């Protein structure tokens, strides 16, 4: 009982709970059965190691502008799906993943994460959130911000939504739209009074979605994944899943041709309590990093409340430096990185001495860490930071410091711009 | 709002809001105003008394004691050779230097991959029933330093926990004459509110003086961080309660002189179906690294088991290397990361297309992520593994990889260890 998968086939006749169906994949030799769960259209089979096509979504460059259901069906008013291409959606057999790593960044516009721990095409850098935590809207501002500077190849997004209330519907289906930031993306809604099933099928049809945009067409394309403990919650439930997931963050990388890519990014929230879990094991995804929305800076009233330093991105070099961003990039990351974390101890002993008996120094870098927060991380709904809007507040505020104890900021990069040599 | 809180030794009964005068453990005067009464100790920030202090003692280590009363073993209550301030004024022993040498823990997913650096604040993320403190004791058994010629002590402290967990840590550090070695707090889920929040300060004060004043490398484990937390609350507009939380992760680093380090590896977790807020946001004491366990790993019947794609040891580049640990240890680390981070997407895939079906490349990458959880991250509870057994083991799981193409690391450190002689 203990074996994997979870394959979802796509209901031709009339089936029953686990009957063997023994069918399919997008090639034409299979293996395996057994039904598990099923709806008025589709069947999810799960496997070990009559008859029967794996779903398929219909796949077209027409996708773009519509807003779909987990199954794909026009949620936007218009008329059908009317595909060029009709491929297999779980985990696909098309694996158009090339063994390369993710390289060359992207600008979110948000600086939080651009100029600290840059997303880099191909990576997974999921937005570790929790309840009440404005992590959808810190999200699908970054829908109509993001963009791949000077890439070659086009750029495009998948958002997805898993189980919302049918209320935040029309609100995601409306910042949009108004933005002209649909007219580049496909949209994935899935509503909590949608069969279940659907929302397990979601990922996988906006995954889907991503792959053939990345590599028939040769684009770059982002998927976010807003509330994926909806999904988690989806699945009847657990064990015996974490291999399940693992079907899910699989699938983002560099395409063959090197020409275009799948980047993910889903958000990872806990309510409060769970149900009969508490979930998860989610930390399948983060492997490449994460980014970190704090309650402590929501509180008292930034936004987006995103705290560096917990956050992290691995593969942050590999999109970067000279002719990426900047040279003085890293540099000027690791001197903000420091300086805030050095900074947010000395709101420590403020509290254990007074705001004296604190040096000179001290009050610097203290007021850095406020002067950090105030410009640097707060941000409105909107504005757009390139990364050299970004860069360049960094040096803003990193001169409220002195010199030689900015010990990780390479003194060719100050001589070169620092506001005090042009 | 400023406000430096301090603890004052109780005489007689003092109500809220009144206005005190308190000699310091540096005989001074206080801006004195009572927020809260309880047992032998008042919160500040005959009549007006003096301050709760630590006697510290070079003979400290070998005791067990708690916070107020003290000791919980029988029992002649330690005479001192000096009386110290507890909130951190009483020094003040920190040196403004990098963390440097590392710390051998016998665990090989904390030594090998996320290494623990004198100096460092790397907290243990777990969640609610997993066997955390179980591993703090391992390593509080366990953990030394080889190399320099100075001693090595060991401050544990646990908080709100039940009599039952307390009978079994007093019972481990007795049979393994590891107490003779280690000075030991708890305060008990049933002990005073006061007494649980004064606990972390007596324990690290009472590092600081090992460390500094006696030159030898202290390690505090803090068991554990939520249970300060929900505490911290119900006793007691602000939002505040970080920068009190800033007051403890401040409160790490090499010592001046050089000689001692206070290395603190306190463990948060994320609350389970019991209690009522079940967040929060101890989002601040992350900025150094993390050592995440997972459930995932653990209900596969795998103890420790820490994740090491979430894993992260910001300094680990410190303490590693020639010398200090060994050459080849970044890039084994390294080669072991990138072939456990592949192994585990291949889960994916191997759903999704089937074990028949997937590269002979990527099979034995599958299996060396079994390997990886089978042989690196399996470990006995009283498993004391040397870097040497560690790292041995580490290219034992490596020559299942085709040896014949995959490298990262290639130059010099393939041809001196691996099987492969001549």
């Amino acid at each position: 009982q203990i074996a994997g998968p979870l394959i979802f086939v796509e209901k031709t006749e009339p089936v029953g709970y686990n009957e063997i169906v023994n069918i399919k994949m997008g090639d034409g030799t299979v293996r395996r059965g057994q039904v598990l769960d099923s709806s008025a259209d589709i069947v999810v089979v799960q496997v070990f190691e009559f008859t029967g096509e794996t779903l398929k979504l219909p796949a077209s460059v027409d996708l773009l502008g519509r807003i779909l259901s987990g199954s794909g069906e026009p949620r936007d008013g218009g008329p059908r799906i009317v595909p060029d291409q009709l491929l297999d959606i779980n985990g696909a057999a098309m694996n158009p993943y090339a063994r390369l790593p993710p390289k060359d960044f992207i600008q979110t516009g948000i600086s939080t994460i651009d100029g600290t721990n840059t997303l880099v095409r191909g990576q997974k850098l999921p937005i570790f959130s929790a309840s009440g935590l404005p992590h959808n809207e810190i999200a699908l501002q970054i829908a109509r911000q993001a963009s791949v500077p000077g890439s070659e190849s086009a750029f495009a997004v998948v958002f997805a939504a898993m189980g919302i209330t049918n209320e935040e519907a029309q609100y995601f289906m409306s910042d949009f739209e108004k933005t002209g930031a649909l007219e580049r993306a496909v949209v994935f809604l899935n509503l909590a009074d949608d069969p279940a099933v659907e929302r397990i099928v979601t990922p996988r049809m906006a995954l889907t979605a991503a792959e053939y945009l990345a590599y028939e067409h040769g684009m770059h394309v982002l998927v976010i994944l807003t509330d994926i403990t909806n999904y988690a919650e989806a699945l009847r439930q657990m064990g015996a899943m974490y291999t399940d997931l693992a079907t899910l963050y699989e699938r983002a990388g560099i395409v063959k041709g090197a020409k275009g890519s799948v980047t993910q990014i889903p958000i990872l929230s806990m309510p409060g309590d769970d149900i009969t879990h508490p979930i998860p094991d989610l930390s399948g995804y983060i492997t490449e990093g994460q980014i970190v929305v704090a309650r402590e800076l929501h509180r008292k009233g930034i936004y987006p409340p995103i705290n560096v330093l917990p956050s992290l991105s691995r593969l942050m070099n590999s999109g970067i430096g000279a002719g990426k961003t900047r040279e003085d990039h890293k540099a000027v990351s690791d001197q903000m990185y420091a300086g805030y974390a050095e900074g947010r101890d000395l709101r420590g002993l403020v509290a254990i001495v007074g705001k004296e008996a604190l040096s000179e120094r001290d009050t610097k870098f203290l007021e850095f860490a406020d002067l950090f927060e105030d410009k640097f991380v707060r941000q409105g709904w909107n504005e757009n930071r390139t990364i050299e809007d970004t860069l360049e507040i960094g040096w803003q505020i990193l001169t409220h410091l002195p010199e030689n104890q900015l010990g990780r900021i390479d003194n060719k990069y100050i001589q070169k711009y620092h506001p005090a040599h042009r």
